[PDB]
Order: C-alpha cells, then structure tokens, then sequence
C-alpha cells in the first residue's frame, strides 16, 4: 500500500466512518484527473487506493467530504472539504486527518 | 476586516511571517476567480484583504503557500500548500479569522466566525 | 504582558470564554508553587497574569481546564484538563503567548515567544 | 490491549522512535503513582502497558518525555514534556501526539 487514508473525529473521539475521499493527480495541462476514492471504513481508514505501479512521482489532491460528515451528526460545519495537496517523489505514505467541525489537522507519515 | 489570515509556526516558535496567501471566490460557472491576495505581517498577521461591501455570500478558497514559506527557509515540507474552503456570509455578514499552524509535514487550521 | 494565554474552540467557531486557568512554578523543593490564574474574557484572551519583575526563570506550569468548560456548555469531554509544562527565561527576558485550541477528545497547544 | 501510546513527528512526517512514556494513576491522598512505562517502537507506538484486570476507572497520567526526542535531533524545544491526563470510565484507548519543537497535538480514540 503505497498510499492510505485515515480519519479521525475530535469531538467523539473516534475514527470518521463512512467520509468519502476523492483523490486527483495534477496532468500535464495544469488540471485536476480523477486518480482514486473511496469510503473510509469502520476503523476510519482507506487501503487499497492505489497500486505501487500506478503511483508515480507527481502532484497528488487527497479530498475528504467533511462536510458530509458532520452534517450527518447534525452539526453545522465550516468548511466545504479539506484538502490535502502534496508531491510525491519516491515507499508508504499515510494522510491522516483529525476533525473538528471549525478546525481540520492533517499529517502526512511516510515510511 | 470581514476577512483576516493568522498563520503561526510551530518549529520556531513564532509568527510565520511573509506568507504569500491567495484568496479565490467560486464563479457563477463553477471555476474559482482570483479574490484578493497578500503576505502576512511580521505579527503573522494579513490584514486588508477585502471590504465588507466586497465580500458577499459565496464559497471561499483560502490558499496559504507553505511550501515557498519553507522553501524560502530551506526546508523541503511534504504540502504544496495549505487550503481551506468554507462557504461565507450565507446568513448575512460575519468576521472571519483563518487561522494556521504550520509544521514541515503537517498543518492545523481552524476559524473564528463572529457576528 | 510577558505572559498571556489564548483559547479557541474548535467545535464553535470561537474565542473559548471564561476558561479559568492556574499557573504554577516549580518550587526549589521539587513542588508546584501556585503562581497566578485567571479567567479567559470574551476574546478568550487571558493577560494580567505576572509582571516582568515577578517572572523570573523557572519551570512554569500553564494549567487550562478544560473539563470545566466543556461541562459548563453541558459536554463529556475526556481530558481533565491541558497542561502546559516549560522552562521560561533562562537566556533572560522572553514575552509567551501559550495557544491552545480546543475540541472534546483532542486539544492542541502552540507557544510563540518573542524577544 | 486496554490502553495503548502513540506518537508522531510532524516535522520530519515520521513515527517519533524511542520515546519515553510513563503512566500514572492518581491515588486516593490526590498524589500520582507510578502505573506502567516503556519507550516507542519503530512504529511510534507504545503497547502492552497495562492489562484489562489492571485498568481500572480512574484518573490516569500518561507522560511523553517530548524533551529529550528534541535535543536528541539538535532542536531546542519548548515543552518540557508531553502530559495527557483523563478519567477511564468504562473499552479500548489510544493516545495518540503529533509533536513539533513549539506545539503538540493530541487527541483520544475510544473503542
Ligand atoms: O493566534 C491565534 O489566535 C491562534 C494560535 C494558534 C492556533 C492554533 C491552530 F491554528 C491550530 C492548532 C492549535 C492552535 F492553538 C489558533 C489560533
Ligand atoms: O493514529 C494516527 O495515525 C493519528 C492520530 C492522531 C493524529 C493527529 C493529527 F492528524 C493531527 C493532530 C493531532 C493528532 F494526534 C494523526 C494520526
């Protein structure tokens, strides 16, 4: 697994199932390719986005629907996703989010 | 201001001073039209962004360049950059603070909305 | 101030009002000595706490509890409350600013210390 | 496993290694007792502290000697040490820091 996701909730203290993720990877023409999504799951990860062969170095847009989430719970959210952009350069990366309905965390764990 | 950006950082302990921040609006035709942009302070402070008048209702995207911020101190981080989108004064006018906290490999952003 | 404290809450959008936070120093005996505490305003800002005369170098410990405030608003929170621990002074006098930012299950913490 | 550690570094995006870890559990006279240690592994993570007999409700302290992984990397820090102090109530807890030299993050995820 060359690529996972992994959310968090900072008001339940609990993995955020179920939050869908889009990931992009930036094309030649400056735009945004679909590349990868899926759901988190109930230990609030995705694995298998990707493959080794298929995640070449290049400019990367992990996508979490946020919004969706809290509004689920019923609570009013500021903000409309949050956004992870970076580049990978070659083994493992993890984009890990915590969530707060007016704050959003994020790191990156590459081994 | 309707509209201010505190950035922090957390290697040094300090504001994140000269941080280039573009502000984009989401057009009618889905795509994001340049809004505003500036640097931040030697407080981390930005300041002067837009006019309560010129901030009316929409989506908003706040782009903060952490990697030049790095870079510019010789640092290789892992993000292009710090995002954040939030749909504005949609129950009329508000204050908004961004604000972000920024390390080589990871960033926090929250907001305070005043009315 | 040489020392202030700011407090935001993440679930609301906002300054973390009337949170009552105690700071102590560590005594030449090993033990926390009370050295002052006060109450967050509107602004969720804390100043007022020590002069620069009174705050000298040390171990200073920044306690915020936050039990109390999210149980005032009527929330099971987890943590008992948020320590800040650090020494402060030792190459002379420094201005803190002690942030934290604040959720049920989670808190952060930054420090800015300007010369 | 009823409690266990973890910890990030978000300067360097990595598991923080070898970190110093002490629990305490508040006794009745309102004094902390030694409860449980160890040092993260490769993986940042601390398990097999405690067992499920020995993990009472109670409030406990855990400590993450955030001072001494600095100075080990040539960096000042701030903090002279991590401290994350809760009730348990009861089934599972993980403590999780993301550390940098001025700031920690932590947050609880309860299962
Ligand atoms: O200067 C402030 O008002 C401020 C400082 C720090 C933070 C902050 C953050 F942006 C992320 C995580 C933890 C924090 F305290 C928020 C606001
Ligand atoms: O269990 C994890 O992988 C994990 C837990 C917590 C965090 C995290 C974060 F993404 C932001 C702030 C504080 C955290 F502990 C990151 C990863």
């Amino acid at each position: 697994c060359p690529l996972m996701v992994k959310v968090l909730d900072a008001v339940r203290g609990s993995p955020a199932i179920n939050v869908a993720v889009h990931v992009f990877r930036k094309a030649a023409d400056d735009t945004w390719e679909p590349f990868a999504s899926g759901k988190t799951s109930e230990s609030g990860e995705l694995h298998g986005l990707t493959t080794e062969e298929e995640f070449v170095e290049g400019i990367y847009k992990v996508e979490i629907d946020t919004k969706s989430y809290w509004k689920a719970l019923g609570i009013s959210p500021f903000h409309e996703h949050a956004e992870v952009v970076f580049t990978a350069n070659d083994r493992r990366y993890t984009i890990a989010a915590l969530l707060s309905p007016y704050s959003y965390s994020t790191t990156a764990v590459v081994t």
